């Protein structure tokens, strides 16, 4: 009944993980990114596949297929890209996108820092809060899903709460001692 984004770097693994999970269990919620570039990984660790923030996923499969069809089609890139074709039309930057939430839920540290360092940005009549959760996640694509399950146990319980700004501030505190994590949670205005 309220508005969610999840926000990974490139909104390709973590992001869409949650973002596929909050869904299917019926949340309102969007996915985006704060990086530059989508990034994935290449050949090397050196060696990456960067595209514009603004491609189709649908072309990004198409690309890697056309190259290393099998090599990608078993680290994991061509299913999850094929995930994600089915629910977003292509990767979006956070930065530019006048949606609106009520909780932004940001799955790296390094990330909270630009989702929030960019919020302090402009500055609206609206007056109406956002808050902006952390949720550390490793990028693994393993631990992606393993985090989903962190992040909607936590929007789900925050989910059923007639008055969510001020007992938030403690569902958090509960949250991390049930799950025994770190939930970095700041105020922003919108």
């Amino acid at each position: 009944k309220l508005a969610v984004a999840v926000v990974c770097s490139s909104n390709m693994n973590r992001s869409m993980e949650a973002h596929n999970f909050l869904a299917k269990k019926g949340f309102n919620v969007r996915s985006y990114g704060t990086g530059e570039r989508v990034k994935l990984p290449g050949m090397a660790f050196d060696k990456p596949n960067v595209y514009e923030f603004g491609t189709k996923y649908e072309d990004i499969y198409r690309d890697l297929e056309s190259k290393d069809k099998e090599f990608y089609t078993q680290n994991g890139l061509l299913h999850m890209l094929d995930r994600n074709r089915r629910i977003k039309k292509c990767p979006e930057r956070f930065q530019d996108t006048k949606e609106q939430f009520d909780i932004i839920v940001t799955v790296e540290e390094r990330v909270y820092d630009l989702v929030v360092m960019h919020m302090e940005s402009m500055e609206s009549v609206d007056n109406r809060p956002v808050h902006v959760l952390n949720v550390d996640v490793v990028d693994n694509a393993e631990d992606a899903l393993m985090g989903a399950f962190v992040i909607t146990d936590m929007i789900n319980m925050m989910a059923k709460s007639t008055d969510l700004d001020n007992d938030i501030d403690e569902l958090i505190q509960e949250f991390e001692e049930r799950r025994k994590r770190v939930i970095l949670h700041s105020v922003l205005f919108y």
